[PDB]
């Protein structure tokens, strides 16, 4: 449980602030706009996503968060046991989806589907809000599927904000502070 307050906009300054407060009204909520926080590891992007996932619920919108690989894994049993629409309706019920982590794990391509369905049935319904270490070219390898993922994206980028992060990872940068 993270929030905007905490956010140090000096330590991570290729964020801009603005952009963040913006996010924060939920207007991306009726626009029916994704969210992308991608840059490498420890600089933010889960942090934000957190953030704005605790407006939502303070505003009364249901929020879900998961990662991608959980996602893709709990709806393969789901699918297993002939109850794969009832788990899906558990990621597209909720006005906010975060789906973090999406990029560190290759996905079983047998089950990369599943997340194209979470994706579609969201598109232009409810937001999504990704965090991602890798750029959109590279997700033909997470998904194992370079097709899938052009279709994929064609739905996640349609109507969404991207923010491209950058910087030193926070966690090393504590790492430091407490060594230095
Ligand atoms: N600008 C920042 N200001 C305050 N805390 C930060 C900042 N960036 C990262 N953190 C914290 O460092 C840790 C890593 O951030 P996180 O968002 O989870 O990384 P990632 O980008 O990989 O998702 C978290 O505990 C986060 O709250
Ligand atoms: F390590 Be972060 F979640 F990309
Ligand atoms: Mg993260």
């Amino acid at each position: 449980r993270k929030t905007i307050d905490t956010f140090d906009f000096t330590a991570q300054p290729s964020v801009d602030e603005r952009r963040i407060r913006e996010l924060l009204t939920l207007s991306f909520i009726d626009r029916k706009e994704n969210i992308l926080f991608l840059g490498p590891p420890g600089i933010g992007k889960t942090h934000l996503a957190i953030s704005i996932g605790m407006e939502a619920i303070a505003r009364g919108y249901k929020t879900y968060f998961i990662t991608a690989h959980d996602l893709v894994n709990q709806l393969r049993r789901a699918d297993q046991e002939g109850k794969l629409e009832k788990k899906l309706r558990v990621f597209v019920k909720p006005t906010v989806l975060i789906i973090d982590e999406m990029g560190y794990l290759k996905l079983d391509p047998n089950s990369a589907h599943y997340l194209f369905q979470v994706i579609a049935r969201r598109y232009e319904h409810a937001p999504i809000i990704l965090t991602s270490n890798k750029s959109f070219g590279e997700w033909g390898e997470i998904v194992g599927d370079s097709v899938l993922a052009t279709a994929m994206l064609d739905r996640l980028l349609h109507h969404s904000i991207i923010f491209n992060l950058k910087g030193e990872s926070y966690r090393l940068r504590e790492k430091r502070l407490q060594e230095e």
